[PDB]
């Protein structure tokens, strides 16, 4: 904490505030973050993510643990998502850049799940942009190793208590944010654990044993719950092509285990004429 001259809060997290800081050794600009004695257990955790490299995950450079405190240092990127959309909003992001991102998240979440990560909190803030067309995702691992919190893009099982979720939750949120560039405007934005719930209900029907086996032995599950017919996706996500809307509706299954994988996603049509434009940035 001494050797870095944080120059800017970029914000806080989960698990601590991120500053935009500079190595007053090598003179490098990089993301400092300060995780809010430090378990032993996390500690090992922690340095298994510094050897999981990949082009689509901000990398993790050093872990500093010192005075029993725990700063984790980043690579620093040039925008997150959440910003960078909030400055398209009037045009909105164009396909082909919407198509890059998604394949290039997809590849990222094939590569963590393969290694058994999960990020389990994906939101567009959590992802990061840079001049070069691409895009990366931040804090991943960081859940397992460690007021108005956003729950727009929490899978369905974790709202219905489910204990022990698998990768499918990170194919589900990646569902939603995908919608969002599409149409700019969040798909299921609730205010609470039961909103969220219900407007998932209101769109993608009331889950039952047929669509979902298993559903109402669920925790959280009431068979007091409303019975909400499923709507058209063409009325959900209007401007995506029919290759889109494919795709998306299996990212969005109930069940975990009919949820399409990442894998499995990148070999899909819609992925067909993928190119990797570059954006307009204004840092
Ligand atoms: C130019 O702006 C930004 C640049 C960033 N560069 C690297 N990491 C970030 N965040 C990060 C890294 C690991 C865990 C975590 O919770 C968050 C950034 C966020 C920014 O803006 C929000």
């Amino acid at each position: 904490m001494e050797n870095f001259q944080k120059v800017e809060k970029i914000g806080e997290g989960t698990y601590g505030v991120v500053y935009k800081a500079r190595n007053k050794l090598t003179g490098e600009v990089v993301a400092l973050k300060k995780i809010r004695g430090v378990p032993s257990t996390a500690i090992r955790e922690i340095s298994l993510l510094k050897e999981l490299n990949h082009p689509n995950i901000v990398k993790l450079l050093d872990v500093i643990h010192t005075e029993n405190k725990l700063y984790l240092v980043f690579e620093f990127l040039h925008q997150d998502l959440k910003k960078f959309m909030d400055a398209s909003a009037l045009t909105g992001i164009p396909l082909p850049l919407i198509k890059s991102y998604l394949f290039q998240l997809l590849q990222g979440l094939a590569f963590c799940h393969s290694h058994r990560v999960l990020h389990r909190d994906l939101k567009p803030q959590n992802l990061l942009i840079n001049t070069e067309g691409a895009i990366k995702l931040a804090d991943f691992g960081l859940a397992r190793a460690f007021e108005v919190v956003t729950l727009w893009y929490r899978a369905p099982e974790i709202l219905l208590g489910c204990k022990y979720y698998s990768t499918a939750v990170d194919i589900w949120s990646l569902g939603c944010i995908f919608a969002e560039m599409v149409t700019r405007r969040a798909l299921f934005p609730g205010d609470s654990e039961i909103d969220q719930l219900f407007r998932i209900f209101r769109t993608l029907g009331t889950p039952d044993e047929v669509v979902w086996p298993g559903v109402t032995s669920m925790p959280d599950y009431k068979p007091s719950f409303p019975k909400w017919a499923r709507q058209d996706f063409s009325k959900v996500v209007p401007p995506l092509d029919e290759d889109g809307r494919s795709l998306l509706s299996q990212m969005l299954h109930y069940d975990p285990n009919k949820r399409i994988s990442a894998k499995a996603a990148l070999a899909h049509p819609f992925f067909q004429d993928v190119t990797k434009p570059v954006p307009h940035l204004r840092l």
